[PDB]
């Protein structure tokens, strides 16, 4: 398993255009377009991303390069982050994974708030960062996936993905 498989079944795939959990205008793995209510606002990014007229449709390779893109940029954002390298840099790759994963859906600063959680899974403590970390928003929004990477902090394996 790896990191593009993992937000792959977090996210799921998707050529036209999208609500998201949160009712947010989304295309392919969870390419946020914008938070604006506007349709139309959010066809324009589309273009604006993709660099032709799509009209609301893009193609599988299409959809996967903005995920290229954006597993990239969730990277280099952890990496650039004074209070998410760190953590990041004290990890084994599995558990890496899902502070990337957490970072793609909610962005660094989100994520940059989870301070308590971020300071237990520094220390290696599994079992009180999970319970940490589920006293959420994210939680009690998106509880299948979040157990899903708490699971993988917890244990340090794919096994919910499996
Ligand atoms: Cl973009
Ligand atoms: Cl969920």
């Amino acid at each position: 398993m790896n990191i593009f498989e993992m937000l792959r079944i977090d996210e799921g795939l998707r050529l036209k255009i999208y609500k998201d959990t949160e009712g947010y205008y989304t295309i392919g793995i969870g390419h946020l377009l914008t938070k604006s209510p506007s349709l139309n606002a959010a066809k324009k990014e589309l273009d604006k991303a993709i660099g032709r007229n799509t009209n609301g449709v893009i193609t599988k390779d299409e959809a996967e390069k903005l995920f290229n893109q954006d597993v990239d940029a969730a990277v280099r954002g952890i990496l650039r982050n004074a209070k998410l390298k760190p953590v990041y840099d004290s990890l084994d790759a599995v558990r890496r994974a899902a502070l990337i994963n957490m970072v793609f859906q909610m962005g660094e600063t989100g994520v940059a708030g989870f301070t308590n959680s971020l300071r237990m899974l520094q220390q290696k403590r599994w079992d009180e960062a999970a319970v940490n970390l589920a006293k959420s928003r994210w939680y009690n929004q998106t509880p299948n996936r979040a157990k899903r990477v708490i699971t993988t902090f917890r244990t340090g394996t794919w096994d919910a993905y499996k």
